[PDB]
């Protein structure tokens, strides 16, 4: 975990985030976009919880990615939540939350929901 | 929103939380357990996407809490994803991701799925 | 559960929906609109798990609509999945996804997610 | 979708499911267990939005499987959203929902959430 959590991370759609696991279960970095309504890079701060393990078990974490930087402003953010595997293939398997800002009538329709999974090489 | 955001929200369940909304879109705080296998008080850290909106529309945010401190260590994290509402009867309507580290084999039911309203005054 | 499922469902948007539990885990109804781009009945159909319960606990259930019918044609399909929960306050507290028929590129934000709560009152 | 949906399905933790799907929108079959509290064959039951399509957009389904049979009862449904898209690797991308009857202090984490994605050939 942790030292582990550290570095560059890619997923299918190209996506790519660097992040500094901190040693109080802080996250934090930047993402980078491939794909959607994002365009450069974005900040991201999320937590871990390390223990984590003598099972072999994920370390659980998750993020969160305002869609606002000098260039776009989406009017959205993004949460994934997932957990940390390391080793050969380490990787980090997700499930994620857009909310997008919207007027109360359309509020139900607010929140799209997906998966990700990010891995050291491309991909 | 920010301003509006700064301050003490609760939940129908109990829980509460006390955020700081920065300028440049970060929310720092602590949230407080009311009901679930966490116990006292864990860090919050998260962002919101300010432009926020010429049609009363909510401001996205999301925040991360991993559910380790002194006292616990759940081996999870919850990822709460949504929208703020301001006004009389401002509020903040949530999606939330909860992941607890498993085993390989176990991943596919690491995630639970649920929603979470706060509001300003207890409930 | 069963006798006690089948009947007329409110919940606070305004929808409402009439199902038949049958005898072997079935049910089948018809789901009418209130607010979202639904339009008259569509056909719904799900089934139940009954033991289900010396422990209050409430009988899991699952259905679909596909929102077509002979006046609209929305090309896509929403799924509730929860509990039913009988007594003098019965409800089916549920969380459900909305996918709509996309291309490959916008497949990742073709599902919606949300919850609702139906009774027996409106609402 | 209908004629190409009726068939054979299986995912990746090997998971199988015949399904029909009727002319009305109609999908019936069975769901053969691979590797969860399943044990045996269930019977699924589900709807499909055919009108499904100018720019080859997949065909959006649901159905719900009660994992109650003559040899388990697991107090719980499951019911999957996604689309259906055809042709050389057809495949049916879809996201879950599994809820377990559980006392109202335990509602909160009745639901996980994952996603499936199956092909006609294994896997
Ligand atoms: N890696 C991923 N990219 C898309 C999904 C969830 S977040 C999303 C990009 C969204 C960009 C902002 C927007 O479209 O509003 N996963
Ligand atoms: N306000 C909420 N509390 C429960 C749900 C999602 S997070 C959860 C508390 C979890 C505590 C840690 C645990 O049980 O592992 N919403
Ligand atoms: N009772 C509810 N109505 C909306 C949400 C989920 S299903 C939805 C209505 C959707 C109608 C069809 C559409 O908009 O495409 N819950
Ligand atoms: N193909 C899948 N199998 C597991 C996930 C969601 S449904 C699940 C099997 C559950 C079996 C019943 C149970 O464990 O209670 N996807």
């Amino acid at each position: 975990a942790e030292a582990g959590i550290t570095g560059t991370w890619y997923n299918q759609l190209g996506s790519t985030f660097i992040v500094t696991a901190g040693a109080d279960g802080a996250l934090t970095g930047t993402y980078e976009s491939a794909v959607g309504n994002a365009e450069s890079r974005y900040v991201l701060t999320g937590r871990y919880d390390s223990a984590p393990a003598t099972d072999g078990s994920g370390t659980a974490l998750g993020w969160t990615v305002a869609w606002k930087n000098n260039y776009r402003n989406a009017h959205s953010a993004t949460t994934w939540s997932g957990q940390y595997v390391g080793g050969a293939e380490a990787r980090i398997n997700t499930q994620w939350l857009l909310t997008s800002g919207t007027t109360e009538a359309n509020a139900w329709k607010s929140t799209l929901v997906g998966h990700d999974t990010f891995t050291k090489v491309k991909p």
